[PDB]
């Protein structure tokens, strides 16, 4: 069973290794089968190639992520608030989408959908 | 057509609804097939009728309902993070949820899930 103390770790887990770049550690936490939707609204990725392509092209650029509220799961899901600042076109970005996991049985993320619109994208020019 | 500034004007008037107990005015945001799963994992209402009776019983006792973070709106979907606060016997209690909500393309709610567990219940003050 996939209790609220695992699925929060994993999600601690998740920002953790974006942050630092890892992307082993990322892919690590997701099923060889898993969706990704990042973000809500665009063409669904799914499988280990595909999903490893997606956050491989994200960490081109050094991304500074952080938690800014307490992690929601419960039953086989999670959800979590959060921001990705980061400098793109020479101007300081911060992006604060909302994700959300669902689990499966061993633990691992079977699918994630990052949503966040262009309101919630913030660039300083 | 469904769109991001409609479905974050509705994300508000429906804390406001819920601010004001104004169970017609919630209900009155949902498609007639809609579904409210509360909290996520158990069993969905599923129509206007059940829907109703679920706010009705959610709002007996008075919730002071808060958008604690940026509606994120795309893609005929919307999430938020929000605190709702309540008092019985002396007991007070603050929950701290993130809701999903999903449009169909009359700007009618069609899903409501509340993503909350036993860890974002806060008891004491
Ligand atoms: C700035 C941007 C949207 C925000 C996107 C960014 C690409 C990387 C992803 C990575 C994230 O984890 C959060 C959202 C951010 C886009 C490049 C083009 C564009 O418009
Ligand atoms: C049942 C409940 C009040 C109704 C709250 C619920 C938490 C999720 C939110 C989600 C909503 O969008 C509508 C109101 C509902 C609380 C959990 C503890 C409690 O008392």
């Amino acid at each position: 069973m996939n209790t609220p103390e695992h699925m929060t770790a994993v999600v601690q887990r998740y920002v953790a290794a974006l942050n630092a770049g890892d992307l082993d550690g990322i892919v690590a936490l997701f099923a060889d089968d898993a969706t990704v939707e990042n973000p809500v609204g665009s063409e669904p990725r799914s499988g280990t190639a595909a999903i490893r392509e997606f956050y491989a092209n994200s960490l081109k650029l050094p991304l500074a992520v952080e938690l800014t509220q307490e992690v929601r799961a419960v039953a086989n899901e999670a959800a979590f608030a959060f921001i990705v600042s980061f400098e793109y076109q020479g101007r300081k970005t911060v992006v604060a989408p909302i994700d959300h996991f669902r689990f499966n049985g061993a633990g691992k993320v079977v699918s994630m959908r990052a949503l966040f619109g262009e309101k919630n994208i913030h660039a300083g020019a």
